């Protein structure tokens, strides 16, 4: 009950931290927090880590190059479930086109679970968010936090 909470907070502040030390060298990033809606098929496209939650882990996973960082990061419960996962790019059209594949990855899974999905850009550094088909571009490090807490604290 209340061990959850702890945990969501630690997952919040695991996001936030990996994603300004990611921003700020403009290291691309994939991070999807599945909800209810199960992401299991999409989990097993990927690595399996079956990791506890970190920061540290998490900047670690997309150093580029590296065998783990070519794809999404996929959080379940309270583990980090794959790394290098793949997840539907969405068709839509409005989607601006200077944005890339992550954006349109992050999109593609919004669309159809209810899952959290939090990019880093390799080109801006910019942190954007996409849920039920929406896209929060280039989110200030306040309305990260506030989107963050609404979202995945129950
Ligand atoms: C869904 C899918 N299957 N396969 C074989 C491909 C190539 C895709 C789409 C895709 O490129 N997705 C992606 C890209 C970057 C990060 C995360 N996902
Ligand atoms: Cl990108």
């Amino acid at each position: 009950g209340s061990r959850i909470e702890r945990e969501q907070h630690h997952l919040i502040e695991s996001i936030e931290k990996s994603t300004q030390y990611m921003a700020k060298r403009r290291i691309g990033a994939l991070i999807s927090v599945a909800r209810d809606t199960g992401m299991d098929d999409y989990i097993e496209t990927g690595i399996p880590l079956n990791a506890k939650i970190s920061s540290q882990l998490l900047i670690n996973i997309f150093i580029p190059n590296t065998p783990l960082h070519d794809g999404a990061v996929i959080i379940k419960g309270n583990e980090i479930a794959s790394a290098a996962s793949y997840l539907p790019l969405s068709d839509s059209p409005f989607l601006s086109k200077e944005l890339g594949t992550r954006h349109r990855a992050a999109l593609g899974i919004s669309e159809v679970t209810d899952s959290i999905t939090i990019v880093v850009s390799e080109e801006t550094g910019g942190i954007s968010l996409t849920k039920g088909g929406e896209l929060f571009r280039d989110v200030s490090e306040e309305e990260l936090h506030k989107i963050l807490l609404k979202e995945l604290v129950t």
